[PDB]
């Protein structure tokens, strides 16, 4: 239920984003490893990185922030429209990653934190609201289908 408005709100910060994916998609990452250590675990990709000075030098952690980043930019500006781009990440998360549903929620927390702490002062309590919807969207679609296949 997003109105216009909000979606116009919700891409604007996504241009802030997008300005320096890679710099925000590290960011993010590190937030989330550091934030909840449990969600390091789950990426035998990254599960070596100890520090956060070691995450900060990985560059491959910054390969995989552009992936991520770059699949939710498509889905944030279907304007909810992402039934086609959100299947494919449901499936892999649920069943091949493994990935409980309370660790989006936690992803989606760092993302505000991060945006809050490379845009101090300019994203706006508006704009914190309808990303929050859009990611409360998000969340949402992908659990559905994680409930469909039983997770
Ligand atoms: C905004 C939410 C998220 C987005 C948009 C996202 C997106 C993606 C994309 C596009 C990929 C590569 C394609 C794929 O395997 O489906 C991927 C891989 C992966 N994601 Fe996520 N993801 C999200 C959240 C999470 C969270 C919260 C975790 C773990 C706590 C996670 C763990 C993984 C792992 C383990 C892989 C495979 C990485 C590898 O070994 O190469 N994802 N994600
Ligand atoms: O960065 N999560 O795939
Ligand atoms: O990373 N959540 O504050």
């Amino acid at each position: 239920v997003l109105s216009e408005g909000e979606w116009q709100l919700v891409l604007h910060v996504w241009a802030k984003v997008e300005a320096d994916v890679a710099g925000h998609g590290q960011d993010i990452l590190i937030r989330l490893f550091k934030s909840h250590p449990e969600t390091l675990e789950k990426f035998d990709r990254f599960k070596h990185l100890k520090t956060e000075a070691e995450m900060k030098a990985s560059e491959d952690l910054k390969k995989h922030g552009v992936t991520a980043l770059t699949a939710l930019g498509a889905i944030l500006k279907k304007k909810g429209h992402h039934e086609a781009e959100l299947k494919p990440l449901a499936q892999s998360h649920a069943t091949k990653h493994k990935i409980p549903i309370k660790y989006l929620e936690f992803y989606s927390e760092a993302i505000i934190h991060v945006l809050h702490s490379r845009h101090p002062g300019d994203f706006g309590a508006d704009a914190q609201g309808a990303m929050n919807k859009a990611l409360e969207l998000f969340r949402k679609d992908i659990a559905a289908k994680y409930k469909e296949l039983g997770y």
